């Protein structure tokens, strides 16, 4: 939505679920060579900053689909932010 | 509680009941795939890291669960760092 | 088959048999330093994970043999993905 | 098309997938000397530019070319500028 | 042979055996600095383009070596290609 | 302020967390194309002086939001370079 | 206006977005010889002197359109100018 | 100290207790995303030199505590180097 | 020997004793952080490359210690290669 | 030789192994600050050409020294030529 | 002082730290500009050229401070030319 | 010593303990920030290329610190290219 831009600061920081998003999101948005470019970087932030490396090319029309991913894994966060 | 994340590095030691915990807190918020990746690291304190690995997710209503069921299980090493 | 990359996302999570999987493809597919590299990363999709990073190189002639060893082990989870 | 024309100030901004389109166009239209030298730049619409230095080389039969291109990797950046 | 710079493209992405190949390769053709600096960039496609970097460098005499060792390791996705 | 400003020497060796600050000032003042050309340049101060290259740019009403956070991430250097 | 004349040696100084004026103003004003020899002059105050010199080709109905671009881009350095 | 920095080669190969010294320091000095990026590098000597990249931002004040933090869990070390 | 360095890609995969050999060449030859950085890498193969990793600083002096180290524990593989 | 200025519009194209060359050519022909600016510009091939900047500069005595670094490092390249 | 002009010819060619001179030098005598023109030129005897382009609009002042920096960087260059 | 920079070439390709002669070093001669600048470029030899262009800031009385330091590491790539 424009709640993922707006609160990207708080997501790079608290979400701990990628590798569950990641296969929530293949095939339909991100590429092959992108999935694998992302299992890398320990850190766990990296992750997430190289995930938000593809959100630019996003239409308001998938980063929807990624808010209904993130309200079927945790459900939690997203309502503490919300809220 | 903040008694949870004020007493960290001695309730890394300190818990020596980590097969019941888990499943006190399995379904409500551990997902089935963190739940399998805590079950190695034989180290005994290391699956107490792997389990604070998911505690910055973690809101006021779920670490007084956890505190709720360590006063359960242990309920006199909660005494004994009380006091 | 076209359904195994099509319940790619089902098939990570609820398979439980890969150490048989991995005997049935042994030599026909996959190389020996590929099935040593397989044996390791006790989360058990991760197993799932790291076998279907070969998928890519595999055609229309092959993924059937693996559906097939699918349903001669599990054959209720294929089962339960195609109804 | 024209549209590569039209539109070039929000296609340098929100293309983040030129590694593959140099590999498409390879052989057809650049030349080897300009592969290796948009490998460079990392400031990613830098590779955005130096590619479009090459651009008033090109015909309305290769132009169309790279459309298809981008209709093929990314079909939805395309359709959010097409509407 | 020729049809190693004729299918570049597509034996960028689904060539799964780097990690043999450096190895068929090694003594032959590729020097020791050039072996080392393959084995980086994470990202698998990587290592393929910086491994085709050192392709313009080669005569009819040893492409057919390196097509001999992709039939020795895959011989499928070769076939593949081929039909 | 005239802090920043005034002891630009000493920020540019002694400061550790800079992939923090960006996500800070994301948004607010760096625009994003800054942001990806930061990221770059691995000698730790390099990043501080192509940072400091858009300090000209900054008046009073934000050079503030800089050490704002600046003592919300260290707090001690800032208190380190103060006494 | 007469707001970037009148203040001609300020906005030398102090910008740092000449790589997105570019693009605003191609087109429109810049032909493309010129968009080529801005990118020049290292020295980043030189290709805003560079840029300055076809100011006087400029009638009051196009300087307006690049202070509209340094309103969209900056917004703020205008408005510290302004007071 | 000034010891931590004089024996800084001797303390990067004899020191066996990274572990507990990350507990140690955690919430007074580490923030949370170095002390996820020190716990990598399976060489032991790696957590070392990657938890003197943020010696250099450190007072006298904190560089003591974590002499009292080594004196606590080694003790011996500590007293080897001393004579 | 020089069968060392001849037979590189058939002794990277049939020895399976590396546990041996680091105990064998401790001390004379391989430090203790190269010691401590080869006992990673699950896969077997890894475990050799990365222990070729230091052969080309090897004069005809240690090479030959190594021959027959692997004389003393194999003595088997090394007559299959042989013949 | 005759073959280096004989052979120049092919030489800049297909050589791969200019990093190793300056190494070879270093203390006897090139000063030090030709060497450390030949280490610039990217673009291979633009190597090759600052590269031959200084060969009107070389008598008969020194281009075969070149001729003999080529054919101790590639060997087949110089062969591909020749025939 | 007179020791700079003196040795003019040897601090061309063996001073390794122009980097660090230019942020002891800011704000006191090197203006904004300059410091962003000496940034250029990969040859590192340019910046020292391009940095003695400055030394004539020096008085007796200043060309101490100059030397104080010299004297706590290196201290041995000083030391060796002074020898 | 002068075997230093007779014997660079040679000592650009077998030498692989770079990590410890690093640790050797601090403090003593490396600055801090090139030694950040060393630990990258993933080419091993590039390590000592860019370890190199602070050779010519050297004096004899520190070059034979370096050679004691592969005296006290290695002792016999130094006994093998004094023979």
């Amino acid at each position: 939505l424009h709640f993922i831009d707006q609160h990207r600061a708080a997501l790079i920081a608290r979400v701990t679920n990628v590798e569950w998003l990641l296969d929530a999101l293949y095939g339909k948005v991100l590429t092959d060579e992108q999935y694998q470019a992302v299992r890398a970087e320990p850190t766990n932030p990296s992750k997430m900053r190289k995930l938000f490396s593809f959100t630019p090319a996003w239409n308001w029309t998938c980063k929807d689909l990624l808010l209904q991913a993130l309200r079927e894994s945790q459900s939690y966060l997203v309502e503490d932010l919300e809220r």
